[PDB]
């Protein structure tokens, strides 16, 4: 990645082997759950397009869902292409096609020009983007159940149930305001009859901690 | 985070795969038994909002204490914007709103300006605070037992009865005052007969220690 | 903690999950044994207050033993305030209350102030002292064995046997001189009949080696 | 390694115990699966022809592959020797050979001398060039499935038959541009009957995302 | 200990959660094999004696080896004393009597001070060669074998016997010279009668290489 | 080890416990497999001769190993003396003698006068190459097979036989040019009937690579 020494500077530093490790291992725990894409994010602080190459690479199963990931890049370097058509002079930084944000055509040099350039050119950042875009069609495309099918059991304690529905929720991944707003719709139609009563007592605009205590 | 450099000054560091890990794990591990706050509040030591929605994010269960977490956020939030109204001068620093220190409509650069500035307006600091806050309140939901059942078996030594009562107590918050109150009141009455009566015999005043050694 | 950096100033460093996860596992593993003390001063080198609570508040289990540490820190911080009587100029340093060396109502701000004031007020070492206070009487309580009933079996090798009277008599926390002291008395008299009839032929003024070479 | 220290210069840095210990690692859980070479370009970030060896060397096991990789150096060595002629001033830097390259009759300070020149010459740089050309080719011969022999099971998920049919292709190294021809063509071939079915239905020019929902 | 910093000074640096969990492990995993000892002094490189008194009391087990190191470092100090004796003139550098230099009653500072002083006073590493001392007793004390029991069984490979011989010479702690000695001598005197017979063939002179060849 | 500073400056630096550990596991893992050589020397990257000791006696085993290197090592002080004679001006660096290029008589400050003195005299380097060739000599002891046995079995995969033939000769330790020799001799004349008549026919020069394809 790109990171700042002492003398203020914006310099090259290799990838870790803590950093490669913990991203192998995150995907070989976690596969495709949610809370997969906010650690690559973290872990990826400050990369270069060749660390994230580097990092999507190493992974070895899920070529499946890495293929997607490519469709999925190809067409968000299009799309730059589209907007921010290109084209030398000697010794000059040159204009990144979407094959040089995503690291194919571009040299780490060329990278590191952009990147550290003033202003910068954050090829990493915008690279890093399209890839998120992508892990979370994958993230939606690998999640197991509908929210609709996620109904508290006769005997299931509530806080279990909100547990699934929410993490269910993650996955099919609803806007944070559809969360905020299921909590008076969809999490009660899905409760059970002895909890949904204590729901429906409750009234309107009651909170997830009011319902959890109520149901506790 | 934003840590202090060798000119001293203060600058960004990336959040490294040590404290990510170390976080995820103790999630993992104690759930949300109380010594989880502190362990999150020394993990983000100098962290962005950022950083603190990225340790949030990174946990994969417990999406029903994470949504209480997000409402609480919400609510502190909406009494910081109550508090301080905002509202944009070519180059000049704007004030956050609470979504801004949440770190949901700020940048990073944003961030890193506010807690950088002279003098600081210190985001990481305020919104950690609220984190806290709301995670105070999920430690409490999730504590299995209230203290009046804590009583001491007739065999149980009374160290490990004692363990009990604090545990409790902790997760139930109660002061530090009244930790310090329930010495001489509710931690004799839950004793057992045997313990209870060479407790009465202490006298009123009885350190801890002196009880414990009494019924040792 | 506070370290050295390279203009040789002393500056605040945040606490390092390696730190934190050792003394969480050094609790955890070895509870109270009296070889915990040094290691939770090794692990806490130029702590400030908040850096020993952390270290504390991370622990989960032990609430009796944290709570009696409570008790002498607050007998500690009133021997303070009896002796060091407080009270603002705007903008000086105000002295600490016994509570301000505890942490409790000091801010890390404070605390940095005092520990890097010339000359220093070494609020971290100051509070360290008390907390090693209280941890010792823990260990004296968890104490398991008195000294006198470490004696030699019949079959015991004379080795394991002084592992054991030394192992007890450090819990039990003799001074330094008793230990040296008790090499020709308690430990001959708690020694088998085989032994002690070759312990006794030695004479007078027999190190412990010389000791445990002639019962080998 | 060479890296940047902090008056901007590119200084020798030892290969770090991580490192070694990665790359070792690496090797003996995943073998020759593709992942494999990212990773050893990553780890070996920066390193002298020295650093390279070191690490080939380290491995244990797998010489069959190790003697390969040893003939496909030779063989680039070889052909750098033609294309580029050698042949001593007193303490002027001398051209590298194909063996200097290689770090086989070069020393480490002739190494840093090259790649620290003004321009560098990346004999680091040039090595794992044809050290990965190596890997490839045992990748390859390694790869234990063809293709033609990737197809989907009667009762196979979809998206378990397309991480084999990937998972094959990345082994068998086929181009990046046949990876993404064989979605319409191959991928569709080997399908089982009721999900081929599916296929022909959706029509050309379908993405793996479409045709992976449409068989889910 | 006390490490260099980058204006080439001398300052003191906390013991690190690495070297203190090492020595530990070491402790518990070989007990007092002889290879603990040269693990010791590297793990204590550049130690004040603060650090030693840490690494040394860290250890939980093994009192009554504590014990008697305790009365190898006292009986040194003692001649410490005797040969360089002591006795304050205002902010100036005392010396150091033999407490002292076991760090039992000199502070951290005053420890800095004659380590850093020009010439430096180096109690950390007179210290240390004390402790070695008394390790190497402990060593000899706890060398389960005496040598002349180590003899080749009948069916022993001889590189087995070999491993034996001079592990339990190692712990009876010959001189290097004996080591060498006993290779034409004892260890062909204990060695089986096939093996005997081949060695007494050898010839005088033969080195350990040609009698592990010749009996292989 | 010495290392490079920032002012540019050649310093000692303490050998690190990850240093420590690595050598030690490498050992307890490895033994003397050849692999473990080239791991010594890249652990050992800038090591004065004290950190070759270091590293050498903190293996527990092995003693009849360490003590033929002990051996060898003697020899090439020897051979050392003999080429360079010695002899004291007062504050002048004295000439090391072979004993001394080995650390036993020559002190850590000796040692570091040495190695960054302008010429630097590199009594490391010299000590690290007197090591390997002791440790390849052990390598080679230890081999257990003769690369004469090495035959391919009836049903062995030819892939599994070469790995064994080359596996072999590196314990053997025969040169590169003969591993690279054996391929069309050896190698052929000890695969089984069916790969030795498919072998036959491919003709001369071919390589590996065609060798392991065509019995494939």
């Amino acid at each position: 990645p790109i990171v700042q020494n002492l003398q203020g500077q914006m310099v090259h530093q290799c990838i870790s082997p803590d950093t490669l490790n913990a991203w192998v291992k995150v995907v070989e725990e976690k596969a495709f759950s949610p809370e997969v894409i906010p650690m690559f994010s973290a872990l990826s602080c400050g990369a270069t397009p060749q660390d994230l190459n580097t990092m999507l690479n190493t992974v070895g199963g899920h070529q499946a869902a890495m293929q997607m990931l490519k469709e999925t890049i190809n067409e968000e370097a299009a799309e730059w292409d589209r907007l921010h058509p290109v084209h030398i002079a000697p010794g000059q930084m040159r204009e990144p096609r979407g094959s040089d944000i995503a690291g194919t055509t571009s040299t780490l040099q060329e990278q590191i020009g952009w990147m550290t350039h003033n202003p910068p050119i954050p090829v990493g950042e915008i690279y890093k983007r399209w890839i998120i875009l992508g892990l979370n069609k994958i993230v939606r495309m690998y999640s197991p159940t509908s929210i609709l099918d996620i109904r508290q059991g006769p005997k299931e304690p509530f806080r279990d149930y909100v547990d699934r529905f929410y993490k269910t929720l993650r996955a099919e991944q609803a806007s944070q305001e559809v969360k905020n707003a299921a909590t008076e719709t969809l999490l009660v139609q899905n409760a059970n009859p002895d909890c949904k009563t204590i729901l429906k007592a409750l009234g309107p605009g009651a909170t997830l901690e009011e319902m959890m205590t109520a149901c506790q």
